[PDB]
């Protein structure tokens, strides 16, 4: 809990990491400094969305078109990326966002990969891979969301977001089922 | 010696009236998370605001609520850490629970305290006696003093996540 973020840059060049149980890629494209890091086992990283019928492109934007809303499981993604990592590196961490993307199966709802996405020239990319590690892990494990409309026929339902850890309180619980 | 229980205890929500107490065990269909909570708890649902507004309150590292305590810090996990035996950790493996206490913004003192964990979870095939033992403790030992924001809220809510080590 009093970790913090490492003193040099850790994703500076296109890299596997190779760690005990798991290996992560980066992705650094040298012109923008952009990274995208991802278990290297995930194969949907740079995969177009489609309808899966035809092949065609889905280019649809409102969340409402593809996933049944539930207010728990949205506060309790964000929570997963919050409580990830401590306050020393929150605090250091400061205004700059991170972008966190969820492939859902469009049969299922459950989130099937996760990957990030930052600059070589922001504080994400001092972050321990280990941090990235328990929020792909706790995703994946707790996060689910209903395929509806057009989200039944996709290849994937793809949710992307930005977010900075804060240190936010856990979501308020759903009520008792029956 | 006593591990965790070879079936799911809380799938669905439930009363469970034991000889001395009664929890609450609340669970979402959909999500499968559960909420236990001794069931004359009333603030398991209440949302935490700024009492001279309402407006809600989100939580922020740079919002403080409480005095810094590490010594109260390590009792309130020491609590939680010695309620499970040597056993039930070693089955526990990594996954954490969590751990929620609603203190009075007044005296600091725990009102009242709830465990969240999902029905997929090791925490779910967990003897009752175990979380009630926590409420207990935590209730009588810990307490901390209200500061800054803290409060000008309703409650005080410190809510962390634990892996028991056993005792």
């Amino acid at each position: 809990t009093e970790e913090s973020l490492e003193g040099t840059v850790i994703y500076k060049k296109t890299t596997t990491f190779e760690v005990d149980g798991y290996t992560y890629q980066c992705d650094v494209d040298d012109g923008s400094q952009f990274v995208t890091l991802y278990n290297k086992e995930n194969k949907l990283t740079y995969e177009k969305i489609v309808y899966k019928d035809t092949g065609k492109t889905y280019i649809g934007s409102w969340s409402s078109n593809v996933i049944e809303y539930d207010r728990f499981m949205s506060q309790q993604a964000d929570f997963i990326v919050d409580q990830a990592f401590t306050k020393a590196m929150a605090d250091e961490i400061g205004k700059t966002e991170l972008m966190i993307t969820m492939l859902l199966s469009p049969n299922t709802g459950e989130v099937m990969e996760v990957n990030f996405n930052f600059f070589t020239f922001e504080p994400y990319a001092k972050v321990p891979l280990h941090v990235y590690r328990e929020i792909e892990v706790k995703l994946k494990e707790q996060i689910h969301f209903k395929p509806i409309e057009e989200g039944k026929q996709l290849n994937y339902i793809m949710l992307a977001w930005m977010q900075k850890p804060q240190g936010k309180l856990p979501p308020l619980p759903p009520p008792g089922s029956l």
